[PDB]
C-alpha cells in the first residue's frame, strides 16, 4: 500500500472537485528564524490553503506540538475552508519532516481519505509546475467534531508496554539527538525506547521502498511482532515512522503525543 500520490497526478487533477489541497510546510524548532505563513504566500500550489500545525496545537500543554481539542480543530477547519469529506492531498517542503504530521492529524480527526504529495513542493517545482500566490479564501468548509482515540495512546498505557515490553516504543530523533538531553526519562528517551531516526525512512519528499523500509526497521531491532507505539520528541517526526510502518501494513500502530493530562 502507498499512501502517497505523485505531481503529474495531482496536477492533472489540480481542478478536481472531491479533491482539496494541503499545505503543511513549517519550520524545525530551532529556527524561529523563518515565517512559514509568508512563505506560503510569496509561493504555494494552486488551491492549497495553509495548515499551521503551529497554530494548531494544544498551546495549554507544557509540551510542543500538542494535539488540539476535537472542537477547537473544528473551528480551524471550518474558517481555513477544509472540507472534512473530500479527499484530501497534504503536502511539506519536500523534506517530508512535516507532511506526515498532518496527515495523521486530518485522519486522527475524521478524514477518511487523506493522501501526501510525493516529493512535496520541491518536487513539484522539480516537474516544473507553477505556483499561485496570495492567501487563499474559500467558504467555510464541512468539518464537525470526530476522533480516533485509536490512534494515540496515553501516558498511563506507555508506560505498561515500556514495563513488560509488551509494545516496541520507537524514537523518530536523529541518533545524534536520542543520547544527549536536549528537550526536557534515561538519557533523554523513554526506557527500553527502539530509536529509529525518521530520515532514514526518507528519500527525497517521500518514502523509501517497501523493502528499504523492511530492511531498516529490521536493523533497527523491530519485528513486527509486538505492537508499536511511536512517541513524539523531535516535535513532529514522529508520524513519519508511523507512515512508513502504515506503508508497510502493520496495525494498531500508535503516536504517543507526549506526556500530558487527559
Amino acid at each position: 500500500t502507498t499512501w502517497f500520490v505523485g505531481a503529474d497526478w495531482l496536477a492533472e487533477h489540480i481542478d478536481d472537485p472531491e479533491i482539496q489541497i494541503i499545505d503543511a510546510r513549517m519550520a524545525s524548532p530551532g529556527q524561529e528564524d523563518r515565517n512559514v505563513a509568508q512563505e506560503y504566500l510569496n509561493g504555494h500550489i494552486p488551491g492549497a490553503v495553509f495548515f499551521d500545525i503551529e497554530a494548531l496545537s494544544d498551546h495549554t500543554s507544557p509540551l510542543p506540538h500538542m494535539l488540539p481539542r476535537p472542537e477547537t480543530f473544528a473551528v480551524a477547519m471550518r474558517e481555513l475552508g477544509v472540507n472534512q469529506d473530500k479527499h484530501l492531498i497534504v503536502y511539506d517542503e519536500g523534506n517530508l519532516f512535516s507532511a506526515p504530521r498532518a496527515w495523521w492529524m486530518l485522519r486522527t480527526f475524521g478524514v477518511e481519505k487523506v493522501s501526501i504529495l510525493g516529493g512535496g513542493l520541491a518536487g513539484w517545482q522539480r516537474d516544473d509546475l507553477l505556483l499561485e500566490e496570495g492567501a487563499v479564501e474559500l467558504p467555510e468548509g464541512e468539518f464537525n467534531a470526530a476522533f480516533n482515540p485509536e490512534a494515540v495512546v496515553k501516558v498511563t498505557d506507555v508506560l505498561l508496554a515500556s514495563h513488560e515490553n509488551t509494545a516496541q516504543i520507537i524514537d523518530a530523533r536523529p541518533a545524534a539527538r536520542f543520547n544527549a538531553e536536549v528537550d526536557e526519562l534515561r538519557r533523554g528517551h523513554i526506557p527500553g525506547a527502539l530509536n529509529v531516526p525518521w530520515t532514514e525512512l526518507v528519500r527525497e519528499g517521500e518514502l523509501k521502498t517497501t523493502d528499504e523500509l523492511d530492511a531498516i526497521f529490521f536493523g533497527r531491532g523491530v519485528s513486527y511482532d509486538k505492537p508499536i507505539i511511536v512517541s513524539c520528541g523531535s516535535g513532529v517526526t514522529a508520524a513519519v515512522v508511523l507512515l512508513a510502518l502504515a506503508t508497510l501494513d502493520v496495525p494498531n500502530v500508535k503516536l504517543y503525543d507526549g506526556a500530558w493530562s487527559e
